[PDB]
Formats: structure tokens, C-alpha cells, sequence
């Protein structure tokens, strides 16, 4: 089948997810020690968070998780408790579904209203995990995958970042959780394969068609679960077109920053919105994210805008379109840490910690997916590259220490004397 069943359902892989060979070039490792031997990393990060305030304390309701998410929703993180959160999660496989409806407008993607009539986003299995890209897609042809979203949330917290928004994996009953709670206009396009397999077409931009339709074998469909953000109307949300845009088109596929090297220099460090503050950081931390997953469409930013006077963040949303070749690196997108030769104090620790121990980032990722209920959420071929992709990663750091010295790369805010 096309659209295989849920892994989860199938025969359970016994293989080493880690049976492969890797090694730590030791040469460029002992670079990047000499070079950062006398840097005190713990009054450096320090700084790095301005005012850590929740949204609760900057408000001055708990009924369910969903509501203690969003309180705890902070001013440099989206969320700083584990357990919590993982609560959210199994709240997001396990509650009871009320209503399904068609989401805004994009790839086809529902609104789950459960029980308690909090809400969440779903986006539908196509493919097996084994499935790549094809190589003649641009980012803009390739088709969303569900355990990207959830892969890349876990390794968002992984890194200690905590700005990707909670995701679930969760395999559905299509005729009782999706059919007979769906919107009228969804129900209607719903209809039986010539094999007998429960398909629905839904309504959307990209490739909701018949051709393209999402398919049980024959009922069940897992999916990607992600907590709906909190109201705009309480909480206000920026968008921000990206400097480091792509062409997005197939004739002039060559953006200045792909061809121009000095373009973060000019363009970039030179704008008022990044001249001051953390929003360069953060940019060369999601791009630092987005390489190690490959992911291309990174066009725009979303921030809250509900903490007067502090700083915002960028949220690591969008993460549909990530783990899509694990034969290829997209040097393209490491791009603004290599133009840029910035990077937050805690970020290169976190790096330089995974890296010093080969194979410690996917292993520590691999143990916080092995939580998820529909678990494998990647084919185990992307560990040794993205494995391969911090290698590389740390090799675009050594450099920026020694072409900038440490003391101008390593910094806790970004200031530009011109
Ligand atoms: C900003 O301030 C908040 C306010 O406390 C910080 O949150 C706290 O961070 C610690 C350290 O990660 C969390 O501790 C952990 O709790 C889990 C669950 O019990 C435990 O298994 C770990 O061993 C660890 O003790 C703590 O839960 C968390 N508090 C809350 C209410 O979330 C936050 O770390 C600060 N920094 C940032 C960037 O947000
Ligand atoms: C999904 O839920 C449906 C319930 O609607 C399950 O199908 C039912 O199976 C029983 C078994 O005897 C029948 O009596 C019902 O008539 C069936 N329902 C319908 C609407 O035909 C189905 O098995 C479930 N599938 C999974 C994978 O859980
Ligand atoms: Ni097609």
C-alpha cells in the first residue's frame, strides 16, 4: 500500500536503531576546546533571558492541561515543565473528540474539538516512514509528514529549547472519531476505495483531490496531534517574513543570500529588527533546528505578542515538511550561522555536549520519541545523519571562532556597533 498502516500497528521492529558507525573527528573537537577554554559559559547565559516571566504572573484558571499549558507559556520559552507537558500529550491521544472541522484554509489538516472543548490541530499519515523525498520537489512541491511534526517538537526539547509547540502522535478510528464527528461539508467528501479502504478528500489548496485522497486500511489513520495555540484575542501573534527566504520559484531558484556571502553582514545585521537583541540568535538557532532536520520552508516567523516591553521569540512551528532525505544535507539552511557567525552561549553548549558524545543527540532524541504512543516516528536511517549534520555543524562554528575570535560569536544578545 501507498498509504501503509500505522507503524505502531505493524510488526515490531527488533533492529539497533544505532547499529551504525560514526566517530568524532577529534582534530576539529580539540579546536573548539583550546578555543573556549577560558569562556564562562555560566555567567555568559545568564543573559540570555532577560525577564523569565510566565503568562500567568504577567496576567496578575488550571482546569485542565491545556489551560496549565498556556499559563505557563513563558517570555524566553513556550514551556519549562516536562511533566506537565507530557500530560498535555497523553490528554492529546486519549481525549474523547467532540467535533472535526476543516481547518484554514495548505495541505489538508482538521481542528479536533475534544470533550472539554479545548481544541488541536491534525494533520493526517500519507506515507510510510521509509518514504523520501523526491529529489526533483522543491520545498514548495513536497507533501507534509505527520512525524515530522512530532519528531521535531521532541527534539526542539531535546536541544532545551522549548519553544516548539506540543505534538502528539494518535492513531484514529476514521468511521467513529472522524466520520461521524465531522463537519457537514467534510463528511460529504468522504467515500471507499476500490479496495474497500475508508478515504475522505476534505478541502484545501494543496492536492485535496480524489488522486491524493487520505486513506485507511481499511478504517484506521494515525496522525499528528498539536495543541491549539492560545486565542489571538488574549494572546496577540506576530508574522514576520524571513530574511533568509527562498525563491520559491523554479526559474530564478537562487536567492541573494544563496549566492551573496556578505548578505547577513549588509542586509541583516544591519535592519533595526536585528541590529539589538535576540531575534538574529533565535534565527541562527531555528536554522541551526531546520538543517538538522532538513527542513527548506522556513519562510516566516511566529511570535506572541503579549509580554510588553520584553523581547519576543520566534516559536518553532511548521515542522511538516522536515525528515524528508536522510542521503542529503541542505547546506543552504546552515547558511545564516555560517554568514552570520553568531550563536547563543547555551545553544553552542548544548551542541558542543551532543557532539563530544557521538551518536548522545539521536539516542537522547530516540529514548523521547520512544514515549509516543505511535512510536517508531522515524525511520532509523535519519539518525545517522543528523548525526552527520552536527559534525558539519560544528565545523561552520569552528570556523566562525577563528575567523571572529570566540568573544564576537558566543554572545548572550547581539549588538551592532555601526
Ligand atoms: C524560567 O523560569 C521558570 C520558572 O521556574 C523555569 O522553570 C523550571 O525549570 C526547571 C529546570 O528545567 C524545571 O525542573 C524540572 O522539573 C522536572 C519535572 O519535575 C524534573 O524531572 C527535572 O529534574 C527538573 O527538576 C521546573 O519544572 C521548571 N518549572 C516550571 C514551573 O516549569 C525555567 O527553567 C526558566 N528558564 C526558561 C528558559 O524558561
Ligand atoms: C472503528 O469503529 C467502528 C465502529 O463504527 C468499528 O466497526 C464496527 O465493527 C462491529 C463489529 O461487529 C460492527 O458490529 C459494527 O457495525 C461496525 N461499525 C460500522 C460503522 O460498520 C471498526 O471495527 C473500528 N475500527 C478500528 C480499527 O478500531
Ligand atoms: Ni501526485
Amino acid at each position: 500500500p501507498h498509504q501503509p498502516i500505522p507503524p505502531s500497528l505493524g510488526e515490531k521492529d527488533l533492529s539497533d536503531p544505532f547499529n551504525f558507525l560514526f566517530s568524532s573527528n577529534k582534530i576539529t573537537l580539540r579546536k573548539l576546546y583550546d578555543l573556549t577554554k577560558n569562556v564562562d559559559f555560566d555567567q555568559l547565559r545568564q543573559n540570555e533571558c532577560k525577564k523569565n516571566i510566565t503568562l500567568s504572573k504577567f496576567w496578575e484558571p488550571e482546569d485542565d492541561n491545556w489551560e496549565r499549558f498556556y499559563s505557563n507559556i513563558g517570555s524566553c520559552s513556550v514551556y519549562s515543565d516536562d511533566q506537565m507537558i507530557d500530560n498535555l500529550l497523553h490528554d492529546l491521544n486519549t481525549s474523547p473528540i467532540k467535533h472535526v472541522h476543516i481547518m484554514d484554509g495548505t495541505q489538508v489538516k482538521f481542528v479536533f474539538t475534544f470533550k472539554n472543548d479545548k481544541q488541536a490541530v491534525f494533520k493526517p499519515m500519507r506515507f510510510g516512514r521509509d518514504y523520501e523525498s523526491d529529489p526533483n520537489h522543491f520545498y514548495f512541491s513536497d507533501f507534509e509528514r505527520h512525524h515530522a511534526e512530532i519528531a521535531t517538537f521532541h527534539l526542539d526539547r531535546v536541544l532545551g529549547f522549548r519553544r516548539a509547540i506540543p505534538t502528539v502522535g494518535r492513531v484514529l478510528n476514521m468511521t467513529t472519531e472522524l466520520f461521524e464527528k465531522a463537519e457537514k461539508k467534510l463528511k460529504k467528501t468522504f467515500f471507499f476505495s476500490p479496495a474497500k479502504n475508508f478515504c475522505f478528500v476534505s478541502r484545501c489548496d494543496y492536492y485535496c483531490d480524489t488522486t491524493h485522497a487520505i486513506c485507511g486500511l481499511p478504517d484506521m489513520k494515525e496522525g499528528s496531534v498539536q495543541v491549539f495555540l492560545p486565542d489571538e484575542s488574549a494572546v496577540p501573534r506576530k508574522h514576520n517574513r524571513s530574511p533568509y527566504r527562498r525563491t520559491y520559484s523554479k526559474k530564478n531558484q537562487v536567492a541573494e543570500w544563496q549566492s551573496s556571502m556578505n548578505y547577513c553582514t549588509d542586509k541583516v545585521k544591519t535592519k533595526r529588527q536585528y541590529a539589538h537583541g535576540r531575534r538574529l540568535l533565535d534565527l541562527v538557532d531555528i536554522h541551526i533546528l531546520d538543517y538538522l532536520i532538513g527542513n527548506q520552508d522556513r519562510h516566516h516567523f511566529e511570535s506572541f505578542n503579549v509580554f510588553n516591553d520584553l523581547p519576543s521569540y520566534a516559536i518553532h512551528l511548521d515542522h511538516g515538511r522536515a525528515f524528508g532525505r536522510s542521503d542529503f544535507d541542505d547546506d543552504d539552511i546552515i547558511l545564516p550561522l555560517r554568514q552570520c557567525c553568531i550563536l547563543r552561549p547555551s545553544t553552542f553548549q548544548t551542541l558542543m555536549n551532543f557532539y563530544s558524545t557521538p551518536k548522545s543527540l539521536t539516542k537522547a532524541l530516540h529514548e523521547s520519541l520512544s514515549k509516543d504512543p505511535a512510536h517508531p516516528i522515524l525511520a532509523y536511517k535519519h539518525y545517522p545523519a543528523m548525526e552527520r549534520r552536527l559534525a558539519k555543524i560544528m565545523s561552520h562554528i569552528l570556523e566562525c571562532f577563528e575567523s571572529r575570535g570566540v568573544a564576537e560569536v558566543l554572545v548572550a544578545e547581539y549588538n551592532n556597533p555601526d
